């Protein structure tokens, strides 16, 4: 099965130079020996091979120290269902370019009740486990459904009712900690973000958060007020967009759109193409063939 995966010659040179440096210093586990993983790290450091090797080396140590490589095996987040009740978030379908749509209803987050049911350390470990699913299962599924290389998401943050008066230091510090893990270990995995239902109270939340955010990430973020429905329908088909955001989806037989995890990674035929199907990338296939 042929997947549209255009490789730039300049990037082909840069990525293979970077890979040879990683191999020569025993920094390349075969589980991370993918053109596209290495390209995301190079892009995050503007193809500076010295800074990228440091970034890569810190990520390897991080995965060793955090236990990321055994997190599927090791971590059972048994409070999951309770957390969802006070933190509504999920993947739901794809945008018109085939990227997964990730939603959070931050207006419906109950900070007090969330800290009764979980800890910040556990929520972060859960976040890392979901990212491992996102890069190993959900994004490759999207590659197959679109017949096109996909490795980044469209995110919607619903911030209805969120104002600066009740924007707390722990809320801010969690965002910083999540972004640090994401920038350090999962770079170039956000395509764009739409922050919707921002009231006048949100203006200072956005002001303060921008002070800590990676500036390339800020350039990918669009903050919208209450009239957001048409902008989302421009970039997401109505069938892939929950009705409460202006689409036609209800996921009625699956507990509503926020609990369905709807997307091509729920399709058994697409999942079968991931587990025991051709390699998705013709350069990895060529490298693995040659070696
Ligand atoms: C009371 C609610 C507070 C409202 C907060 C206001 C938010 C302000 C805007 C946030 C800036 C986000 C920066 C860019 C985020 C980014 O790159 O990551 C997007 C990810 C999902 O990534 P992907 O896999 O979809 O690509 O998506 C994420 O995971 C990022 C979203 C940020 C997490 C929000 C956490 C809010 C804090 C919860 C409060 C409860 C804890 C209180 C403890 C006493
Ligand atoms: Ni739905
Ligand atoms: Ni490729």
């Amino acid at each position: 099965l042929t997947i549209e995966d255009i490789h730039d010659v300049e990037e082909l040179r840069a990525v293979d130079e970077f890979r040879n440096l990683l191999v020569s210093e025993n920094l390349l586990p075969p589980t991370l020996d993918d053109y596209h993983i290495m390209l995301r790290f190079l892009k995050a450091r503007k193809f500076d091979i010295g800074k990228t090797k440091l970034m890569w080396s810190n990520m390897i140590k991080w995965r060793k120290d955090f236990g990321t490589d055994t997190i599927f095996e090791d971590f059972e987040f048994e409070e999951f269902d309770e957390v969802l009740k006070y933190y509504p978030h999920g993947y739901h379908g794809v945008d018109k370019e085939g990227r997964p749509v990730y939603i959070e209803r931050l207006g419906l987050v109950d900070p007090a009740k969330l800290m009764q049911v979980t800890t910040v350390e556990r929520f972060i470990r859960y976040h890392v486990r979901e990212f491992e699913k996102t890069v190993n299962i959900k994004l490759p599924a999207c590659c197959i459904a679109a017949k096109r290389h996909i490795d980044s998401s469209t995110t919607i943050l619903d911030v209805q009712g969120v104002g600066f008066k009740n924007f707390s230091k722990p809320a801010r510090d969690l965002i910083i900690q999540l972004q640090k893990i994401d920038n350090d270990n999962y770079p170039e995995t956000l395509h764009r973000m739409f922050i919707i239902n921002g009231g006048s109270g949100f203006k200072l939340v956005w002001a303060t958060v921008k002070q800590f955010l990676d500036p390339k990430t800020v350039t990918k973020i669009h903050v919208i007020g209450n009239k957001y429905q048409n902008k989302l329908l421009e970039i997401i088909d109505a069938s892939q967009l929950p009705d409460f955001l202006g689409g036609t989806c209800t996921c009625a037989d699956r507990g509503g759109c926020m609990r369905s995890d709807k997307g091509p990674w729920n399709d058994p035929e697409i999942l079968k193409m991931l587990q025991s199907g051709g390699p998705l990338c013709r350069h990895n296939s060529a490298l693995n063939s040659l070696e």
